[PDB]
C-alpha cells in the first residue's frame, strides 16, 4: 500500500525571546533551527528584526544607524552557511541600508546557500510602541514570490500580514506558502489593547481566501527600550503558528514559550484543491479598481 | 457609550417552492426582528423558493423577472416603510436578455435606494450558478440609508477579500452577505461552514466593520436533467464585530433570529486608529488586476 | 495574379492518449501539406477527450503551462520542417489561472503568440465555464508569412463581435478550432445547420473567409452523475467571402479539407463593397452592455 | 509694464478654538487686501493647535470632509467680496483615508480644487505620519484671475522635486504654507536659516517668486506620554525669483507681508534663462529611485 | 569621533598660457595641503582663458584626448606624492564628438574617471554648443580613499535634479568647478551662491564651489569681449550655511574639515531621503511638463 | 515673431514620381522666396480620381506607416527647415481616409488629420472613397507657431475655422482641388468659395491659406469620359478677410505672405469676440435637423 503521492514539504515556525546583542541571538536562531531541521523541517521561519530588540518603540537618531547594506551581510552570510549545511530554506530579516533609503528588509535563503534575493516591507505601521514610518523607507520592490528547492514561497513582513491585498498579490504570482516573521505585542500608551485574536483571525482568513498554508513566526519575552521621553516597554505575545488552507490553525504556541512549530503539507493537494474550489477562476479584476484608490474614488498615480 | 448606533440582524429559516409561503415566511421574521430592536435586516439569497441552481434547466431561467415593479420587492417595501427597517430583497433578474443573481436595497422609509448585481458567480455539482447568472455589471457598492451606509453582496461574493476592501473604501460602515450555502452533492465528504466562516471574519478584521451573514437551513431536492439531486443547507448564520469575533451566531437547523448592537461612531474611531487604511499601498497593488499573476485584463 | 493561400480544415476522432492523438494530428496536417496547405488548422482541445461533459477536480489538472508545452514544442518542428502555419489548442495552466487557449505557429516554427478563448459556453456536456477563466487576451491578429489570420475557438465563432473584431484589425481569413455535437440531456437538440449559418453570416459580413475545423466521433465520459455521451458531428467547412461553402466534410468521415484564396483580390471586393468605409461605431455604444442600458465597467 | 501681482504672506498664532482662529485669518486677509493683495496665504492647520505633537485617535477625528467643509464656505464669501485668492489648508476626511490638504478659492469664490499634501514628516513634535496617507493628487497649479500658482504644503518646501514639478506645469508663483518650529526631543534644533535657504534655492532655480507663511506661537499639546511643546518661529518670507528675500516677519509678532511681481518680465526673465530648455531629463531617472538604483513600481 | 575630511576650494586668475597655469594650480594645491586638505577643488578650464567666450573655429583645437592627457598625467603625479584627491576639469576631445569634462583623481594617483558636463546652454548669448557636445556619461560618484564624491562642472550648477542624482546615489560631499562673471549691468553672484546653497541644504551634503577671478579678453566674430570673473569661491555645509568664502579677486585657498558620519547621520534624521515621492516625479521626464522624452 | 507663408499652384498627371518632382521644386522655390511654412494641394500625387467610382482606385491608398511619399517630404522639410503639410489617400486595416500630416522643419512628422467633410456629386464622389474623419480637428504645435490644418471641402464650415481658433491655432491652412463640375457648366463656384473662407477669417481674426490644383483632367470612370477644368485662385488671406495674395485660374503660382503673429494675437485678444462668446447658447449647433441632439 503506497503513501499518497505528491510533494511534501515541512514548515517550521519558530518564537523566541531576544536580548540586544546580535551574536546572542544570531545563536539562538542556529540553535532552533538545528532543531527544527531535526524535526524533519524544510523551510524554517525566524521572526522580524530578531538581531536585536525590538528598537521601533523609539524615534532616535542613532537607532536609524543600525542598519547594514544588503551587500556583505555578516548575519545573512552566517545563515547562508547553515542553510547550506543543513538543505534548508531560511528567510533573513534585516534592517537594510541603501544608500540613503532604508528599509525592513528580508532575504531569502535557498537550501543550496543561494541568495534569492529581497522582499522590502511595503505597509509601515506607526504609533506608540511601532513607530516603524520613522526608520523606514516604504518597501519599493512589490510583493514577491521565490522559487526554492521545494516549493514557491510567498514572503511578506509583519504589519504586511494584515492586508489581505499582500497575500492574493503573491498567491496570483503561484506562491504555494505564505511566510510571515513578525513582532507584535502589547501597546505602551494603553494596556486594554490586546491583539492576538485579531491578528490571528486576520491571517486565517488570507489562508482560507486564498486557500494556501500560512506560517507566523513572532516574538516573546519583554523589552524596555529608552525613548525620548523615558522608558518604554512591550510584552511581546508569542502565539506563533501555522494554518491550512481552509485557515485551520494545525499548529500553535503561547504567550511566553520558546518553541519550535512543525508541519507537513502535500502541496500537490492543495494545488487541486485550491483550483477545483474556484475561487481564482471567479475573480472579477475588472471590477477591482477602486482597490487602486486610498480613498475610494481617486485612482493613485 | 455615546454615538450613533444601530441595531442589525440575520435570519434563518428553509424555504419551500412558492413564493407566498416564503414572502409570509420573510415577513414574519422581519416583523420579529424589528420587535427586538432591528434598525437592519438581513434575508438570506434567493430565498423566494428552492435554490434551484442544482438543476441546469431552460425552464428555471425564466423565473427570472424585471427589477422594474418586482412584486416581491414592492410587498417589502410596504413593510420597511411600515417599521422603518432597512430590508435588502434579494432577487433573480431579467434585464432584457441578460440576467442576474441581484439585491435591492430598501430604505427604512421605503425608498429603493438602488441595485446591486453579483459579481462573483460559483459553479461546480449543486451550485450551477454560471448557467443562469451574468457576471454582475454593477460593481461593488455602498448604499447610504437612514441608520448607516452599508456595503451588500451577495453569497460566493462573500469569500473574496477584494469585495469587502472595495466596500469599506468606499465608506461601508457595516457588510451585508445574504447567503445559500450547504453540503454539495458529488462529494458528502465536504463540509465547508468552517472554512466559510474564517474567510468572512477575516474581512470583518481586516476592514474593521461588523459583518452580517444570513444563510439557508434545511434540506432540498431538485429535479435536475440527470435526476434528483439534494442539498442540505447548514445555517450557521452569525454576525461578527470589528475585529473578526463571532457575537451572535445560529446553529444548523434551527429557525433563528439573531441581534447585535453596534456603535459606528466608535468602530469608525477604531478603524482608523489601528491604520491599516493609513497604510494600504495601492502603487504596489495593480497584480490584483490580473488573473494569471502577470497580465493585467483588458 | 495577387497573393495565394491555400487553406485547409482537419477533423478527426480523439482517444484520450496525447501521443495517439498528436499523431493523428501529425498524419493529417502532413497529408494538407501534401496537397498544397500553407496554414492548417486542428479542432479544438484534440490533445484527448472533449473532458468537459464532466465537472471534475482532477480533469482541472489536465492543464499545462504555455511555456515548454510538449505539445506545442513538437508541432513547432513540423511547422519549420513543412513551412506551414499551425495553430494549437491546449488547455493552459498559469499559475491558479486557466484558460482554453491557443498558440500560433508561423510557417518557420516561430510561437507567435496566444489568444485565450474569450466566450466560454455552459450546459450539459458542455460545462466549460467549470475549467476556463473567461479569456483576458482579447480577439488578437496574427502576422504570418501568409497572411494576417484571425483565430478564435469554438462557442467563441457564436459571436459576431469577435470576427468584427479580428477583421477591424486586419484579419484577412478567420479561424475557429472547433468541439461541438449533440447535447446528453436532450437528444432533439440538433445544432449544425444554426452554427453554420451563422458562421457563414461572419464570413460574409466581413468580406474575409473562414475555416472551421470540427471533431467527429462518440465519446463517453464518466461523470459527477455516472456516464455521458456526446456524438461529434463533423461538418467542418471553409467558406469564402460571401458566405458560401467552398468545402464541407459529413458528419462522421476523418476529412482534410483544401481551398485556394486570392487575398489581394478578396480585400479588393471587401473594401469595394463598402461596409467597412459606412459603420457607424458613433452609434454603437449599446454593445459595451449586457442587458441593453448600463456600460459595464 | 505688463500683468502685475501683489502677493501676501500672514502670519500669527492660533488658539483651541477653530472659529476664534477663522476670524484671525479674516482679519489679516482683509488687512493684506487693503494693502493692495491679490493672492493671501494662510498658514498650515491654522484651524488650530498644531496637534501633531501627540499620537492621538481622537485626534484623528477632527479630520472633516473636503465636501461643505465650514471653513472652506466661509473663506469664498470672503474671496468673492475683497476679489482675492485664497488657499485653504485643512484636515480631510476622505471616507478611511485623511490627508493634509488644501483648498484654492479664486478671486470670485470659485472653489478650485484641491492639492493633498504628499511628503509627510516624522519625529518627536511632528508625528504627521500617524495621520496623514501620503498624498496622491500629486504636485499641481491652478488658473487663478491673477496668475497659474504652484501651492504645496510645509514639509513638502524641503523637496526640490516638487518645486521643480510646479514649475514645470507653468507655476508663476510657488506657495508654501507651513507649521514649524523648536523639536521637543532637542532643544539645540534651530532649522530656521536651512528652511529659508532651501526655499530660496527652489525660487532661484526655477526662477519664480516663492511665499511661506509660518506660525508664530508657543503650543503644549497633551501627548500620550504627557506635555510636549514647541515654539513655533514665524520668519514668514516672500522671495524673488532670484532668491532674494523681498520681505520677511520675526519670529513672533502677527506680520501682513506684501510683494508686488511683475509676471510678465519675469517670465520673459525666465526663458532668456533658459534653464528649462537646457534641462536633461534623459538623465534624470535615477530620480524615480529612493536608493539611487531600483525604480520605484 | 568619526570619518574627518578636509576639503579645499581654490580661486585664481588665469593666464592664457598653459604651463603658467599648471604652474600656478600646483603651486596652491601644496597650499591646500599644507593646511590640510585631503581634497582639492581646481576651477572649470584652468588650463586657459574662458574660450567658450568666442566662436572660433581655432580654439578647437585645444581639446586633446583623455588617454595619456598631458595635464592629467602631470596631476596624477601630485595627487599621489602628497596623498590628495584632485578632479581634474578638461576640454575633451574624443572622436568627432568634444566635451567639458573632468576626471577624477584618487590619493593614490589612479585615475577613477571622468564625468561629462550634462547641461550646455543654447543661450541667446551663447554658441557654447559650439565646443560641447551634451555628456552622455550622466551623474556620476566616485569612491576615493577619503569619501563618495559627487562631481559636476560649469552650468550644470544651476540644475536641483544633478545635486539629487548624485546624493541618491551616496555622494556624500559635492563639487562644482565653475567659472562665472560678466560684462564691464547685473551681476550674478547671489542668485549663484543662493541656488547651491539650496542644493547643499536640500541633501544635507557639504559643497565645494572654486570659480575664477581676474579680467579677460578674447578677439572674436565681433571683435572684443571682456569678462570680469567675480571669484567668490566657496564651501558650504550640509544645511546650507557658508563656513568659508572667498572674494571677487584675491587668491585663496579655502579649508574647511567635515565629520561624514555626524553629517551622514543628520542628513538620515531629517529624514527628506525617507520622505521622498519619486512615484509622483515623472514629470521630471519631460521639458515641457507633459511629455516624456526618450 | 514673423513667420511667412506660401500657397502653391500647380498641375498633375497621373504620375506619383514626376508630382512629387514639380511639389520638390516649388517648395524649394517657396523657401527660396523666404518661406517658413509652405502648403501643397489636395490628392497631389496624381489626378482627382473621385469623377469615378471605381474598386481599383480604392487601392491607390497607403499606410501612414512608412509613407513612400511623406519620407521623402520630410528629407526636404529637414534640410531647408521649412513645415509641409502633405495629402494622402489613407490605408488603415479595412477604413480609408482623405488625410493629411503635418512635417515640422526638423523633419519630424507631428502628426495626421482625416478629412471630417466628405463631398458627395458628379465629379466629387469621395463619399464612395473616404469613411467620414474621427481624428477630430486639429492644431499642430510647429517651430514656427500653432498652425490649423483641414482638408478641400472642410473650408466650407465655419465649425472647423471655429473649433481650430478655439484650440490655439494662429493660422489656418486648407489644402483643396476644386473646379469646374462635370454636370452642370453652368455652375460656377470661385468667388462663393473665396468669400465662405474670407469669413471664418474676419471671424476668428486669424490668416488663412488656400492651395488649389489647375490645369484639365479626364478620368475614365464606370459610365464614360470625366472632365474637371480645375480653376486655382489659390490665395492668401490676412485676419480680416483681404486677400493680400491671390494666383490666377491658369498658372503655376508660389504665394508669400509675412505676418507678425505675436502682434495678431494682441489684435484678436484685444477685439473680445472670444471672451464674448455664448457657448450656453450653441447646443444646437449640436443636431443636423435643428432640434435632435445627435448621439
Amino acid at each position: 500500500m503506497a503513501e499518497d503521492k505528491g510533494r511534501k514539504v515541512v514548515v517550521s515556525a519558530l518564537q523566541f525571546a531576544c536580548t540586544d546583542d546580535v551574536s546572542t541571538n544570531v545563536t539562538t536562531a542556529e540553535r532552533l533551527v538545528r532543531a527544527a531541521h531535526k524535526q524533519g523541517a524544510n523551510i524554517v521561519l525566524i521572526q522580524e528584526l530578531f538581531e536585536g530588540y525590538y528598537f521601533c518603540q523609539a524615534q532616535r537618531e542613532d537607532f536609524i544607524q543600525r542598519a547594514k547594506p544588503y551587500k556583505d551581510h555578516p548575519t545573512i552570510m552566517r545563515l547562508q552557511k547553515l542553510a547550506k549545511e543543513l538543505g534548508v530554506v531560511i528567510p533573513v530579516s534585516f534592517f537594510e541600508e541603501a544608500n540613503n533609503a532604508h528599509y525592513n528588509s528580508i532575504a531569502i535563503i535557498d537550501a543550496d546557500g543561494t541568495d534569492l534575493g529581497i522582499y522590502r516591507k511595503s505597509h509601515i505601521p506607526d504609533g506608540p510602541g511601532y513607530e516603524e514610518k520613522f526608520y523606514f523607507n516604504p518597501g519599493d520592490t512589490g510583493f514577491k514570490v521565490f522559487q526554492t528547492k521545494y516549493a514557491k514561497i510567498g514572503v511578506a513582513i509583519s504589519w504586511d500580514q494584515w492586508f489581505p491585498e499582500a497575500a492574493r498579490a503573491m498567491a496570483l504570482q503561484g506562491a504555494e506558502i505564505l511566510f510571515y516573521p513578525t513582532a507584535i505585542g502589547s501597546e505602551p500608551h494603553d494596556q486594554s489593547i490586546d491583539s492576538r485574536d485579531h491578528w490571528k483571525r486576520v491571517m486565517q482568513g488570507h489562508a482560507g481566501a486564498n486557500l494556501v498554508p500560512l506560517v507566523a513566526s513572532n516574538r516573546i519575552g519583554n523589552e524596555i527600550i529608552e525613548t525620548e521621553h523615558g522608558k518604554s516597554e512591550i510584552k511581546f505575545y508569542g502565539n506563533s503558528f501555522i494554518a491550512g488552507p481552509t485557515g485551520e490553525i494545525v499548529s500553535i504556541a503561547d504567550d511566553k514559550e520558546e518553541a519550535v512549530l512543525i508541519a507537513e503539507f502535500n502541496l500537490d493537494k492543495i494545488k487541486s484543491m485550491r483550483h477545483c474550489w474556484g475561487v481564482f477562476r471567479d475573480r472579477r479584476p475588472d471590477l477591482y479598481k477602486v482597490l487602486l484608490t486610498l480613498d475610494g474614488k481617486n485612482p493613485v498615480l
